């Protein structure tokens, strides 16, 4: 299982602050973090932790989007 | 072959902006970019692009460091020796 987090906003500084907090939080849980492109949006790919930890990181992404005033979409990939 | 970029500074908002700019630039080249973190040591690992591209990304790291007033260091691993 992989979770992809795509932040979107109309302030790049806010996007930057959210991205940094999200990735630091993800790795603190032992997840692997990689970056790819989703059109012209940067996507954070989170892997290597159990499904329930991925779900908590999803909730974290929502909280960060609210904190910094941006939006977020989540994609869960590879479930059986 | 791999290029690792480490960011240090006092203003976390500046570090965040430099990180985002660096990642966006590397991804645009079709590079693989992985994020790692040691207490205060923000680092990205860049693979999957030619040596010259890695070299150009290293110079972009140079420019970001000056632009945002942070310290950026670089490590090359798994590279070949050239003339």
């Amino acid at each position: 299982m992989e979770m992809d987090i795509r932040f979107r906003g109309d302030d790049d500084e806010a996007l930057a602050r959210a991205l940094l907090k999200m990735v630091v939080r993800a790795v603190s849980f032992g997840a692997q973090v990689r970056f790819t492109d989703d059109g012209n949006d940067l996507e954070i790919r989170i892997t290597g932790v159990p499904e329930q930890v991925l779900k908590e990181l999803a909730k974290e992404a929502e909280r960060l989007a609210k904190e910094f005033g941006i939006t977020v979409t989540r994609t869960i990939r590879g479930s059986l």
